[PDB]
This record gives C-alpha cells, structure tokens and sequence, in this order.
DNA sequence: ATCGCCTAATAGGCGAT
DNA sequence: ATCGCCTAATAGGCGAT
C-alpha cells in the first residue's frame, strides 16, 4: 500500500509545498480562519461548553472514590487531574459543532500519530480564500488545560504537534524536519517536529496543516473557604503556524521581532534529546498577528 | 458545586439504580440498543471506514521517518504501532456518525475518567424502549485495535471502563463498587471497577451506562512478500453489561454457565493490585446474548 | 489456549531558582 | 519569570508456559 500512489502525492507535495511556501499569505489566510471559526463556534454555544464541563463537578459523588490520581513532583493534595474534562467537554464537543456547521465537511483521515483532535476540514469558504488553491485543510487540534497553578500564558507542544520543514528529496524516501535548536534565557534545548507541513491524499487532495491550541482555564473553588469545584474560567484559543511559517517564510521562529517565541518545554533530563517538547509563549505568538484570543467563559 | 444538587441526585439515583437492577431488562434492551445502533452506523459507512482508516498508509512517506516507536517485551520490528488510527478512523467517526442520526441527540458531559468516547445519547426510541422510564443512555465506547499476532476473541479491560454494584449508602459520600475476585483456569486476581452502573445529571436526567467495545481488526500486509501496509480486515462489536447486570441480575459475572467471562489481563506484577486490567473473552460474551458481532471490512 | 512481561507517548501541577 | 522535576493512566504486541 505504502508504494501504490506514493509517486502521485510525491509529485504534488512537492510542487504544491512550494507554492505554500513561497506564498506565505495563503497558508496564514486558513490559519486565522480556521482559529475564528473554533472562535466562533464556542461563542455560539457558549452555554452548552459551560454546562457539560462544569457537570463533572456535579457528578462528584459518581468518581469521589475513584478520582483519577495525583501525579507529578510534590502535588498539594486538593487538586483532581482536570486532563479529560476539558478533553471530552470542551476538545470534542468543539469537533463536532464545527462538523454541524453548514457548509463544513468533517472526514476522519487516519493517521498514527499527532494531537487530540485531527480532521479535513473542507469547505467552498477555504476555496476562495486560497483563490482556488485548495478547499480542504487537515485540522490538528489540541486541548491543554490549566488550573490557578500552571501559566495561562504557554502550550507546552510534543514533537507530533508541530510541523517543519518537511523536505522530502526522494520518492522511496519521505518528509523529514530539521532538528531546532530552541533558546531560551537561561536553558536551550534541541526541537524536533514530526509532522508535515502539509498532507497530499490518495486521491490528490491538498491538505494544508492548520495548527490550533484550545486552552481550557479552570477556577478551583476550593481557594475559598468551604466551597467546592474546578469550574470553566476561560479558554485560550491559540494558532500556531505551520512548519514553513515558522521556519521557512516569514520563518517567526528566527524573528529578532519575536525572540523566545519557542522555549525550553517541561520534559526532564531523562528524556531522548530528540522528543522532548517545547513551549510556545503565547505572549509573543500575540505579536506576529492576531494568532491569539480569550474568552470569558466565567458567567 | 459538589453539593449543590447532590441530594437530589443521591435520590432519585437510589430509587433508579434499585429499578434498574430489579429490572434487569430494560438495561438489556438499551444494551442492545446501542450496539446495534453502531452495526447499522459501520454498516451504512463502510466505504468511508475503510478508506479513512487505510488512507493511514497511504500517507506513509508523512509519518516515515516519525513512526510510533517500538514498545513492549521483544517487538519483531515489522509493524507499525496502529492505536490512533483505529481510534480516530473508527471511534471518532463513528461518534460523528451517531450523532448525525436524525432521531439522536448527543451531549458531551465532562467526566474526568472513562472510556475513549463517552457522550449522552438521548433518542424517542430509547423512551418508548424503556416504556418511559428515561429518553437518555451514558455511551460508553471504547477501541481496541489488534493485529494478526494478538488475539481477536478478547477484551482487556481498565476499572475505568467496567461498572460495578454502585452502592451510595450516604449523602455526604458516593457511589463505591464491590472488589471482584477473577478466577481464571490458571492464575487469579482482583479487579475494581471504578464507574457506577447509571448516572444521574444535574438536572434529573436518568442516564443508565452503556458499554460497547469497538475492536477494529488490522491484517498485515507485509506477511506476504514483498507487500505493505496494516489495513482494515473486520471490527468486532462487543456489547458488556453494566454493573447491576455482571453483578447483581442476572449476574453473569458468577453464573456457571459462562465460567471464565472474565479472566486475568495483561497487567504485570508491579501493578497496584487494584488497578489491574481485566480480560472479558468474547467466546463467553457471546453466550449470554446478542451481544457480539463480527463484520467484514475487508472488501 | 492462558496470562503477564514490557515500554512508548501524553499530560500539567508545582517547586526550585 | 524560567524551566524541569516528577508520575498517573492508556495501550496491545508477543513470548513464555
Ligand atoms: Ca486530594
Ligand atoms: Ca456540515
Ligand atoms: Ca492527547
Ligand atoms: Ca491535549
Ligand atoms: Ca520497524
Ligand atoms: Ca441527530
Ligand atoms: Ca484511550
Ligand atoms: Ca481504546
């Protein structure tokens, strides 16, 4: 299977690579679109993301006994692992809202790896937007959560949540990402992304990687006296872009405007030197366009 | 927030749960209900199964040089670790699907533990099938991929995705299940299932628990000369009763005429004894009912 | 057939500086 | 603020018996 339409996508990919890449707007044109339509969607059903994620807190007696456990270096104890209630109520809910607007068409591609949520979006609305380039982008989403104890302001992204260059010299061969040497204040670390700038389908169809971060902020109630629960405060929604925006053209990750963009990520020194992740400092990423937003969602 | 409509539901979960268990086939109806909800849905998709969850192979060259590393005792080095594709081709799809039924209404109810997909399936024909008792069923859905070297005919299963007896003698407490002891021909252990056999939401909703287990079934390819590729051969559908029904009524979990429905799983001994997996072989499932179903993908 | 040996990959709370 | 210390929970391939 692996060789029966290789030499199609391999021709494709690379032609249709290198119009990407020389035409920066395009790619950034679907980027932004895509994080207003997350924008969008959560804002008209606004109520609905509130209700079915703070309900975990009122099913409290259903995994009181059976909270998932504490993890992590010197954890205070009156906290509970929030990870699949932002995951489930906020990630996948979002996914199918988007699929339910009108003149979107969700398709399920497979794929061995990347983040929580992963999907063509195709629509005539990307069609004129890239001029006709294309209608359809690969959707990679990822929900990161935080509580009152974690920065609200960084993504902390593995290897399979970040695009590259994606050179890919011959057709036996396939994509590889040069390696990234992230800097930051005080520590450096090496970065290497795994995923494609962009995917060509069996059947030809050009799929742009569209990077998105929903970020999930939630309250602990329990910071004051007697009351109880860890209920959605606000959400970040983040765009990052794809592999040969920030490497190539305008290439933001070696942008004296934007220094430390990138930074150390939170893996210890017994990870491989190559899969450790990196952080994105959402403070900066608000610099190079309008990337990042927030939204009230305590009301 | 954790006591805010906790009486409530501490009510009208006991008097449910004690109707639920004194009959046992409503749940059964709802069981089956959702099972073959899911046959018709892969049925009526089949085609589009099938190519979004080869197209994984036909991206080959995107995830070459980044695979899923090896992982386990003595992997032979000729398969590529396919977890996510089945999870997203099959289960995420298929939550897409269900929910675009014309009759179903899906809501996504945070839970902080759980299975791979977990939504609120409300639907007429679940209140005309529960005679009136409730519109609303918890889905419960998890994947489970295997290859030509592991076996087709078993479940191995998390605490978090068995129910159990759910007792909640007081209030101010929750729901706790009962340890189990899993006598298998050869060896034994305990299990403990971590979720309650019905939910109960915030607003009165009775939401009885519904366990299916998708088993997405690859072949590889490369066991013929010269060929490439893991694709779709069969899905098995397995449907596993709740908690009041494996350990209350009719209990199969301890019925002599389906000795060994569950049987020891994979976890080794440096696992807490009280988180390990349990095994529910298929080949006994499928005596207690309509419970298991087998269909062909490869076509 | 039984069953458990064995490890990649994801996640974010929280302290140390 | 920076950044890395630290561990729960999920998963199924594959050998040992
Ligand atoms: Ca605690
Ligand atoms: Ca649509
Ligand atoms: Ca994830
Ligand atoms: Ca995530
Ligand atoms: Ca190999
Ligand atoms: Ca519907
Ligand atoms: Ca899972
Ligand atoms: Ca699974």
């Amino acid at each position: 299977m692996y060789n029966l339409h290789r030499e199609k996508i391999f021709m494709s990919y690379n032609q249709n690579k290198q119009y990407l890449e020389d035409n920066p707007e395009i790619q950034e044109k679907i980027e932004l679109y895509g994080l207003n339509l997350l924008n969008e969607v959560i804002s008209d059903n606004e109520e609905e993301i509130r209700a079915d994620y703070n309900e975990a807190n009122f099913l409290h007696p259903f995994w009181m006994n059976y909270p998932p456990l504490d993890r992590g270096k010197m954890p205070k104890g009156d906290q509970i692992p929030w990870i699949e209630v932002g995951e489930k109520a906020v990630g996948s809910k979002l996914t199918r809202l988007v699929s339910q607007r009108e003149d979107i068409t969700v398709r399920e591609i497979g794929l061995p790896t990347g983040p929580d949520e992963r999907y063509l979006l195709t629509s005539p609305t990307i069609y004129s937007l890239t001029n006709g380039f294309t209608d359809s982008i690969m959707m990679f989403v990822d929900i990161k959560s935080v509580g009152p104890r974690d920065s609200d302001y960084d993504l902390v992204l593995s290897p399979n949540q970040v695009s590259g260059n994606g050179d890919w010299a011959q057709l036996e061969g396939g994509i590889q990402n040069n390696q990234q040497t992230i800097q930051g204040p005080r520590s450096s670390q090496i970065f290497l992304p795994t995923i494609p700038p962009l995917y060509i389908l069996s059947d030809g169809t050009i799929a742009p990687v569209v990077h998105l971060f929903i970020k999930p902020i939630y309250a602990m109630r329990s910071l004051t006296k007697g009351d109880t629960g860890q209920s959605l405060y606000k959400i970040k929604l983040a765009s990052v872009p794809n592999g040969l925006g920030l490497f190539c053209n305008p290439g933001y990750a070696f942008d004296s405007a934007y220094k430390f963009l990138f930074r150390p990520g939170k893996d210890d020194r017994t990870k491989s030197l190559l899969q450790k992740r990196v952080r994105v400092d959402l403070r900066v990423l608000d610099k190079i366009g309008p990337r990042v937003m927030t939204i009230d969602m305590d009301k």
